[PDB]
């Protein structure tokens, strides 16, 4: 919005929106783009930062580079980068609510000896003054180095505020595990930063808490970061710290509340309404007061990883240094990058690896030598450093969790943009002098061990499955691959891929496309048996689903024969290199107070109740000190194998990729056609994709294994210390409360007595362990975002009649383009709007580019489906047969007909009977390419399974077309699944949609009141309900001797409220048959139902419904409901009565 997209990197100097102004106080200056109020752009090099440093300086992981954004090109690139990733978080609610602030948010002014102030540039004749906030520079020293730096440093400590730089790299992002990173939420995170900054409220330098444990090294050493950033952080991490309560803190949050209001207050008192002030400030000061410090330190990158749609990493985060091998990709905007963010999505955008990734420095902590017995070099390993300060030493020792006990969920929504975008540019700047501090290069270098080891480590087993031979094969022995003289061995656990090739070593070539598919096929089906082969077990922790695989990857408990049984053997807690990290913690002085010792009974009981209190609220305390090294010093740990397991299954299947490249590199040269190829390649494309898919499963598996390991080892390892610690701590707490009560003076027998019984502490006071809040950590918000961009669910429809308009879309989230024609319209189906389609050329497609199909991937396809459908001959309904390839449903015979077919002409064609007569009928195809096997389930019975052992590529248009014509049809809740079906779902998903409270006729269609319907038993189906004269009155029965003379009876429903449209389970009825008169239905004291002309008679019945049984209802009456009388004329009466059988529960009516 509010951003100047107007700007060339080759803009002239106009003084207004392109300046060239003085860098600090220095005889530099540098030029500058105004992108918003108070916001500009400095598309260079920062200034303050030399740009080709000492080598011995460079530090682990940067690419230093002096010709970069030395260009135009570049500088117009970046120009552009950033005003894109502005614009882009300007598209959001939250981003552009925070950049508003960011505008508002000036520091404060200087007064008198009118007022001056700190935020602005200066020129080259220096007599022009430009108001600014921020600035976004390019890098400084390193080109991967992103960062925030303060104006004037004690100004940003002091409640004041003052302008702040940013340095940003927006060519370059990397990737995390399987998706790239999006470069705006990097710079959402500055911005975040800077608000602590344009506040006045930077946390001094040494307020920094322990964040991960540094167990490559040979003593307790910790990594620490400042508090600042794990705020803005957010994630898993800082779920440690912000406890309720809180049990770490500082002078910085109470001192920092404490000057905000200071400052706040000369506003209120002096600045605002000042008529020698002026508004182009003074409402800003309003604006940047509706906000408090406590909103800023809640605000962090959690509530955007959601608001942006981005996963980006919550484990630490801050740390990734060491855990990550990290990779550079070239960014292109606006091409593969939108104001919607990577069009294509985190997971799909491919982007270009960087010529600089060679480039980054790699001075690893230490380098794990593996030397043989003859102590010869095999395979040398690095350890990388995680970037941070270093302990020394210990700080849970060192902290005492204070004695002094002294919600919410989103942040800026406080801030009206109406408002903000009304208050008129800062114009007239008045300078305050000294608005800078000169700058500060800091240097450091690097000492790395080297370790001789005969011990392979997993560090090495990772090392070992990388491509050394661009002609090669795959091994299991892991000495086997080092000691390859050739090197053309690579290490592979993929047991059943290298099984299967050994076994085809010796046959003939690939020549045919049918062969190649045939190939393909079985070498992705074998990689999927490998790749997530897992076991589930019994640890004291729960069932835990371990990966089989796990062992051979990384040598954990790989000495064995085997790994599975061995994590049985061990414990989780046996996976793991320090185990003993655990730090007694410094707790709270001994004295309950002195003029309690001489209060009397009713007095000191209500105030040892006080004591108490907070002992029950500074256990809790404790408590979360220890969960905080848990994590800190062993969760670490297992974050330490996830990352090596997860880039494991990556390598792995990067082997297979080659392996099968290499095989297309073989396709031909060839025999096949030119165009056929083009197929082939296509198809392998999607293959390889599907590999991918299949590989993030397998590193979900080692997600859900190492991080209940993890809690495992709190259960069972961690708390069982805490157990220790506390009942010390009590019984030591008990022994001095016992002695308290005793020198009280004013307190009598009877108080000694009960008072010592009242107040004091055992075993289960402490008891907090809550293993589902343990695992609730790990649900942390990416955690969850990642849970949605992942789902199976590539389609599902929405549609609801909008403000006087029609909105058809895709609740999926994926690409599904909705192409219509503008006359169709939403009619209420099952559940919300059903598509109508009048039949005539009426059609609708759908377009996704996983609806292309192909080889190997697995997917289900669910619909309901209401047909008026007529003729005998084959009619095309829904599909993707793009010219004789791929699959559709037709309409034939009396049901549907659903064909599936490859480019060789293979078919299976599948007839359902019983779906033509316009009853809702819920169809589940779900094809699995994996089992080779077509199910088809309609409503909740399976009818088919279909063996499709002889169908090969499916691959057609990424076009699933609705078509429609002659027949009107109804069609709701389409849906198109990645997975294959089992019944379970197809049985969950019938039911969910299907009970809405709302009951049914026996066309699955809604029930109405006030509508002639035909009723049935449950017992006798298709024999009519009908009336008799007999017995002094008009009776109700069906016809079970045909033609003994009596003919079909209408039903209709009524309401005691005369709005009411539609029949609801627990509404109240009046049952009205059409015979002569309106009939009204009456129980008598033979409790059978009889037509009464009368309306008081009447009875009020109440409806209900079975909850398996979809299109069914029951009429009854106080806990007595109706049933068929015992056959009997033979006629079947309508009874209220509580002894014949149960299944005449059972009503259907039907229009």
């Amino acid at each position: 919005m509010d951003i100047n997209d107007d700007l060339n990197i080759n803009s002239p100097v106009d003084n207004k929106n392109v300046v060239i102004v003085r860098a600090r106080k220095t005889n530099t200056f540098f030029k500058a783009f105004k992108v918003a109020p108070n916001i500009w752009v400095a598309p260079e090099r920062y200034y303050g930062e030399p740009l080709d440093i000492a080598e011995e300086y460079k530090l682990d992981g940067g690419i230093y580079d002096s010709n970069f954004l030395s260009q135009d090109s570049e500088r117009e690139n970046f120009l552009q980068a950033i005003i894109t990733l502005l614009k882009r978080i300007n598209n959001t609610i939250s981003g552009k609510q925070l950049l508003s602030l960011i505008s508002t948010a000036i520091p404060f002014p200087y007064g008198y000896v009118g007022y001056r102030e700190t935020n602005y540039i200066e020129s080259q004749n220096n007599k022009n003054f430009y108001a600014s906030n921020i600035v976004i520079f390019g890098p400084g020293s390193n080109i991967v180095e992103n960062n925030v730096i303060c104006y004037k440093k004690n100004d940003a400590e002091n409640g004041m505020g003052t302008m702040a730089e940013i340095l940003f790299q927006p060519l370059l992002t990397y990737k995390y595990n399987k998706f790239y990173i999006d470069p705006a939420m990097e710079l959402t995170k500055c911005l975040i930063k800077s608000l602590y900054f344009l506040y006045g409220i930077k946390p001094s330098d040494d307020l920094v808490v322990p964040y991960r444990l540094r167990t490559e090294l040979d003593n307790k050493q910790f990594s620490q970061l400042n508090i600042i950033d794990l705020l803005i952080s957010g994630g898993v991490d800082l779920e440690f710290i912000n406890t309720n309560p809180y049990w770490f803190t500082n002078s910085y949050f109470s001192n920092s509340i404490k000057m905000f209001e200071k400052y706040k207050n000369i506003y209120e008192t002096e600045i605002e309404g000042n008529n020698a002030i002026g508004n182009d400030i003074k409402l800003r000061l309003k604006q940047k007061f509706q906000n408090s410090v406590q909103d800023i330190w809640n605000l962090n990158l959690n509530y955007f990883s959601k608001e942006f749609n981005s996963i980006i990493p919550d484990r630490f985060s801050n740390a990734l240094k060491h855990f990550y091998r990290k990779q550079y990709y070239t960014m292109d905007y606006g091409d593969n990058y939108n104001i919607n963010g990577f069009v294509n999505g985190q997971i799909n955008t491919k982007l270009p690896l960087s010529d600089k990734n060679t480039n980054i420095i790699s001075k690893p902590e230490k380098v794990v030598n593996l030397v043989n017995a003859n102590n010869i070099s095999l395979m040398k390993s690095n350890i990388y450093g995680d970037g941070l300060k270093g302990t020394t030493e210990d700080f849970y020792s060192t902290y005492k969790i204070p004695y002094n006990e002294e919600s919410d969920n989103f942040p800026l929504n406080n801030i009206s943009i109406e408002e903000v975008d009304s208050i008129p540019e800062i114009i007239d700047i008045n300078p305050y002098k000294d608005n800078s501090d000169d700058l500060l290069f800091t240097q450091i270098t690097s000492t790395t061990e080297e370790v001789i080891t005969h011990t392979a480590l997993p560090v090495n087993y990772l090392q070992a499955q990388i491509i050394t031979n661009e002609n090669f094969t795959l091994s299991s022995d892991f000495s086997k691959v080092v000691s390859s003289k050739d090197k053309s061995l690579v290490y592979s656990f993929l047991d059943n891929l290298m099984s299967y090739l050994e076994t085809i070593k010796n046959d003939g070539p690939i020549d045919t496309d049918k062969k190649y598919y045939l190939w393909l096929k079985e070498v992705f089906k074998n990689y999927s048996f490998d790749i997530n082969l897992t076991q589930e077990i019994d640890s004291s922790c729960g069932i835990n689903e371990v990966v089989i695989w796990f062992g051979k990857a990384l040598n954990i408990l790989n000495t064995s024969n085997s790994f599975v049984e061995e994590y049985q053997n061990s414990g989780p807690i046996s996976l793991i290199s320090k185990k003993d990290n655990l730090s007694e913690p410094n707790i709270e002085i001994d004295d309950i107070p002195d003029s309690l010792l001489g209060l009397s009974f009713k007095d000191l009981n209500n105030k040892l109740y006080e004591i108490y209190s907070k002992n029950r609220v500074y256990f809790r305390k404790i408590y979360f000190n220890f969960l905080d090294q848990w994590w800190t010093e062993y969760y670490s740990q297992y974050f330490e194998l996830i990352c090596m397991a997860k880039q494991s299954i990556l390598a792995q299947e990067s082997v297979v990729k080659q392996i099968i490249q290499n095989k297309f590199t073989d396709l031909s040269k060839a025999s096949i056609p030119p165009d056929t190829l083009k197929l082939i390649k296509e198809t392998t494309e999607k293959t390889f994709i599907d590999l991918s898919n299949e590989s993030q499963i397998s590193m979900n598996r080692v997600d859900n294994f190492l991080n209940k390991a993890s809690i495992c080892v709190f259960v069972e390892d961690i708390y069982p210390k805490f157990i220790s610690y506390m009942e010390k701590y009590i019984n030591n707490i008990n022994i001095k409360t016992r002695e308290f009560i005793q020198r009280c003076t004013n307190i009598n027998d009877n108080e000694k007595s009960i008072l010592i019984n009242s107040y004091t502490f055992k075993t289960i006071d402490f008891k907090f362990l809550n293993i589902q809040a343990i695992k609730n950590f790990f649900n942390s918000q990416v955690e969850q975002v990642m849970k949605e961009m992942l789902s199976p669910y590539q389609l599902l429809l929405f549609a609801t009649r909008g403000p006087n308009s029609n909105i058809i879309e895709d609740i999926s989230g994926k690409n599904t383009l909705i192409q219509y024609t503008e006359s169709v319209e939403l009619v209420y189906g099952v559940n919300g709007e059903s598509l109508y389609l009048k039949s005539p050329n009426e059609t609708v497609e759908f377009s996704n580019n996983f609806f292309t199909n192909g080889l190997t991937n697995n997917f289900t396809i669910c619909f309901w489906l209401r047909f008026t459908g007529k003729d005998d001959d084959k009619t095309r309904l829904i599909g993707n047969k793009v010219n004789n390839c791929g699959w559709e449903i037709y309409f034939e015979d009396n049901g549907l007909v659903f064909e599936i077919i490859d480019s060789n002409g293979n078919q299976e064609s599948v007839y359902l009977s019983n779906v033509i007569n316009n009853n809702w009928y819920y169809i589940s195809i779900s094809v699995d390419r994996l089992k080779d096997q077509l199910l088809i389930f309609i409503n909740d019975k399976n009818v088919a399974n279909v063996s499709i052992e002889q169908i090969l590529n499916i691959y057609s248009t990424n076009v699933i077309s609705l078509v429609n014509k002659n027949n009107s049809i109804y069609v709701e809740e389409l849906s198109v699944l990645d997975k294959p079906v089992a019944s379970e779902e197809v049985i969950r998903n019938y039911f969910s949609y299907l009970d809405n409270s709302y009951i049914r006729d026996s066309s699955k269609s809604l029930l109405e009141y006030n509508k002639n319907y035909q009723l049935y038993n449950y017992v006798f189906p298709e024999t009519s309900l009908y009336e008799v004269n007999d017995n002094n009155k008009s009776y109700l029965s069906l016809k079970n001797t045909d033609g003994i003379n009596i003919p079909s009876v209408k039903f209709k429903l009524i309401n005691i409220d005369e709005s009411k449209g539609y029949v609801q389970k627990w509404d109240e009825c009046i049952i009205c048959v059409s015979d002569g008169t309106e009939k009204y239905l009456d129980i008598s004291e033979n409790n059978r139902i009889q037509l009464v002309s009368s309306k008081d008679n009447a009875k009020k019945i109440t409806v209900n419904t079975d909850l398996f049984r979809p299109d069914c209802i029951t009429f009854s009456y106080n806990d007595k409901y109706f049933s068929l009388s015992l056959r009997d004329g033979d006629y079947n009466w309508m009874i209220c009565n509580n002894k014949v059988p149960k299944g005449a529960h059972l009503w259907i009516l039907k229009s």
